[PDB]
């Protein structure tokens, strides 16, 4: 797996952002997290919709360098969004969320599934700690 680097455009919601990658405006969808949406699904604007929305923005725009890294599976799923983990300053955007409490592991399409346990066991810690979508 290599990083490849990237520019921000916009964040969209919480495990969604637009970026400038290899030239082109891109959508990227954050691989293996869920988190509540101020989209859908559903119902509008989740609760912790908006602050993991705030969290993944915040996190994006103040970063001196963003770089996103494919898995091992497919790249784009079928609404034409990339699948990928994205770093910000080095730090997994994907990983913040979900050991925030902000996001759970999603359900897991193999073989897109690398950071598969390390992102449980932020989980874990996070629901021990009762974070947020845990409390």
């Amino acid at each position: 797996l290599h990083k490849e680097p990237a520019t921000l455009i916009k964040a969209i919601d919480g495990d969604t952002v637009k970026l400038m990658y290899k030239g082109q405006p891109m959508t990227f969808r954050l691989l293996l997290v869920d988190t509540p949406e101020t989209k859908h699904p559903k119902k509008g604007v989740e609760k912790y919709g908006p602050e993991a929305s705030a969290f993944t923005k915040k996190m994006v725009e103040n970063a001196k360098k963003v770089e996103v890294e494919f898995d091992k599976g497919q790249r784009t799923d079928k609404y034409g969004r990339g699948l990928a983990y994205i770093y910000a300053d080095g730090k997994m955007v994907n990983e913040a969320l979900v050991r925030q409490g902000l996001a759970k592991v999603a359900y897991v399409y193999k073989p897109n599934n690398t950071h598969e346990q390390h992102l449980r066991k932020s989980e874990a810690q996070a629901k021990k700690e009762k974070l947020n979508i845990w409390s």
